[PDB]
């Protein structure tokens, strides 16, 4: 009951959080009887939100609904209550308020960017009462959520999966925005470059095999610390190839142990073969021969030749045999053939489209250092468009459009931020503010030439971090035919590509969507090279692939298509952050530190501000909250 809402908010029921016992140090340093009913009164809080997130839970009515013991503790009541709201677990996304706002505001902050960790920041601090304006470069909120919709079709450029509701905060806003979400068949066929399946024999080997490989380099990396060689850290993709080579190693091995036994019993039967052509021999002669006596005595030795030869000739023909069974029974000649090993590539092009790099990029220590947090439950589809998030957030928020902040200044004093506008360039705004939250992509942020200048420049560690850090490439490819050819059975089938190259160009089709639209991935290294294609070849290659698939006469030409460019796009430059090799989820700690130039004004959230969530719609929100929370502590 109470139990699972703790759970629902990424804690643990029976336990208190650091952040907890920091806030309420006369609690655990008090007797245990009060930590426990603290725990129920937090516990319980979280319940009576997460039953009912559509409309704000006041500290009235968290009285009002506790049970008989606890709603007489009204001081540690409203400790508890304000504690949750503060760090957005209890009022967060959109609900409606019971009271409106006050009309006077205690501070003024500036959010740079309007995706879902702006908007989630901007709509907490605006809760809390002070003065909020979001400046975002685009014509539109949503930033790295994207969603196309033309006529009746609707279909997600940037994020589209919801990656298991238990724990997930998107649950609430789902609830809040009504979201129509849709859980993924895990059914996915490959089909070959020549557009023929992959059997299912094959298909579930190359998947083990794969697996083994993976586990493999993370038994490398964490029981042999195999993690730094020749003074340069080991990429996932050089732990892949060690592993391989390993592999192909011990084929070739047995290759040659299973060659020498042929060989030697080979060599045996030769020198039976000789053996008996000199006993033959023998009998021969022997064959050409008191007299009655000696005669019998010949007859007597010649018996004794030919059973000895009998003797023999089982024996020829029992090895005869085991020579037969080893020719018969060799083992692999190669690890994997050519067709082996482009399946292998596909499921590799898999983790390169989920990280959104290339496998040689990642490090091998730390590229999964955030699968701990990962939420339980089914992973889900956005059929409604995720953009259906941050326009839901948007609404009631001071957000100027079209508005490309260029520098950001800060001081002891107070923050100006200088933006132009992207319409007119001549034309130029001059915000005063009393803090700065920075949510740009850290694409942007990496920008060797800068897009927007810091006033005095970002300190050493903070610039460290920022360009130790990955920040990883993946595209899409928006098919809108005008009937289904394909099976509805399947949300995905992959394409299996030639070449080791290019094996993440056009390897993952997704069927997600009320109206006829396909979804193709560009992965790895594949993702940044083809966005120098024209949308036109690009639809083309899509098109050859869907036709040897289905039938030339089976796919139509497609009425609508959208090609996302986020490399190239000047406000993302990128997909997602990732742990390159050089760098560790600390760096991530660091983009979230704030700066100070005393109290702190340049605050810092996004994607890549948050250990345990990174490269999520989630970890963005999550992270807007936290920044939130922050700025409040501070200037409140
Ligand atoms: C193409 C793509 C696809 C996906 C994902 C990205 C992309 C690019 N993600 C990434 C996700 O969107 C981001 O993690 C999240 O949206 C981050 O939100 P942020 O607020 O931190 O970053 P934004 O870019 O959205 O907002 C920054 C704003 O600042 C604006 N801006 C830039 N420069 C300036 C400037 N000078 N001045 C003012 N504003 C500026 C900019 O226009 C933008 O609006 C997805 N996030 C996700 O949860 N689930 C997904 O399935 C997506 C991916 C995924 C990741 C992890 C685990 C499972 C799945 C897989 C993919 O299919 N979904």
């Amino acid at each position: 009951g109470v139990e699972g809402a703790a759970f629902q908010s990424r804690l643990p029921h029976d336990r208190m959080t650091s952040q907890e016992a920091a806030c309420f140090p006369d609690i655990i340093s008090g007797p245990q009887q009060t930590q426990k009913v603290f725990l129920f009164i937090r516990n319980r809080t979280l319940q009576l939100w997460l039953d009912n997130p559509k409309i704000q839970l006041t500290f009235e009515a968290t009285l009002q609904q506790l049970e008989a013991p606890y709603n007489s503790d009204t001081v540690l009541v409203h400790r508890v209550h304000s504690y949750l709201e503060r760090h957005g677990l209890i009022n967060f996304g959109i609900y409606k308020r019971i009271k409106p706002l006050p009309t006077k505001k205690t501070g003024k902050v500036i959010i740079i960017g309007s995706g879902v960790s702006g908007l989630a920041a901007a709509r907490q601090l605006q809760s809390f009462g002070m003065d909020v304006t979001l400046l975002e470069a685009r014509d539109r909120v949503g930033g790295r959520v994207a969603t196309f919709r033309k006529g009746n079709y609707v279909a997600d450029l940037g994020a589209m999966v919801v990656t298991g509701l238990g724990g997930n905060p998107m649950a609430v806003v789902s609830k809040q925005v009504n979201m129509e979400l849709a859980k993924i068949k895990q059914k996915c066929p490959l089909y070959e470059a020549n557009g023929q399946a992959v059997p299912k024999e094959k298909d579930e080997m190359v998947e083990q095999e794969f697996n083994r490989l993976l586990e493999a380099t993370s038994y490398l990396s964490h029981q042999l610390d195999f993690n730094v060689l020749n003074n340069k850290p080991v990429s996932l993709g050089q732990a892949l190839e060690v592993v391989i080579q390993l592999q192909e190693k011990h084929v070739k091995d047995e290759q040659i142990e299973h060659w020498k036994k042929i060989v030697k019993t080979q060599e045996e039967l030769k020198e039976l073969l000789n053996k008996m052509v000199n006993l033959k021999e023998k009998i021969k002669e022997l064959h050409q021969q008191t007299a009655e006596f000696l005669v019998k005595s010949k007859h007597r030795d010649l018996t004794a030749l030919c059973k000895e030869y009998d003797e023999l000739a089982e024996t020829q023909g029992k090895l005869e045999e085991k020579l037969q069974e080893l020719e018969a029974n060799p083992p692999s000649d190669v690890y994997l053939s050519s067709r082996d090993r482009q399946i292998l590539d596909w499921h590799f092009a898999n983790l390169e489209f989920a990280n959104a790099t290339p496998l040689s990029t990642l490090s091998l220590k730390h590229w999964d250092q955030d699968d701990d947090f990962e939420f339980t439950g089914s992973h889900l589809t956005v059929r409604n468009g995720y953009s259906c998030v941050p326009v839901a957030l948007a609404e009631g928020l001071d957000i100027k459009l079209n508005t490309a902040v260029r520098q950001v200044r800060y001081t002891a004093s107070g923050c100006e931020v200088i933006a132009v506008n992207t319409r007119s360039t001549s034309q130029t705004f001059i915000y005063k503010c009393d803090a700065v939250l920075c949510t740009l992509p850290l694409g942007v942020l990496k920008q060797q030439p800068p897009a927007v200048q810091f006033v005095p420049p970002l300190p050493e560690w903070k610039t460290s971090a920022v360009q130790r850090m990955g920040f990883g490439n993946l595209n899409k490819v928006v098919l809108c035919f005008d009937r289904v050819f394909w099976d509805p059975s399947v949300n995905l089938f992959g394409h299996v590509g030639s070449t080791t190259a290019s094996r993440g160009e056009l390897f993952l089709f997704w069927n997600l969507y009320k109206a006829p639209i396909l979804l193709a991935l560009v992965a790895g290294e594949a993702a940044g090279i083809m966005e120098n294609i024209s949308d036109d070849v690009i639809v083309g290659r899509c098109l050859a692939i869907l036709k040897g698939i289905f039938g030339s006469s089976a796919v139509p030409q497609p009425k609508e298509t959208v090609v996302s460019r986020w490399r190239a796009d000047p406000w993302a430059r990128g997909s997602y952050s990732y742990v390159a090799a050089g760098s560790s989820g600390n760096d991530y700690d660091l983009m979230a530190q704030p700066i100070t130039p005393p109290i702190p004004r340049l605050f810092f959230a996004g994607e890549h501000t948050i250990r345990n969530y990174p490269a999520t719609v989630h970890g963005a929100l999550l992270s807007g909250l936290r920044e939130a929370g922050r700025i409040a502590d501070q200037f409140l």
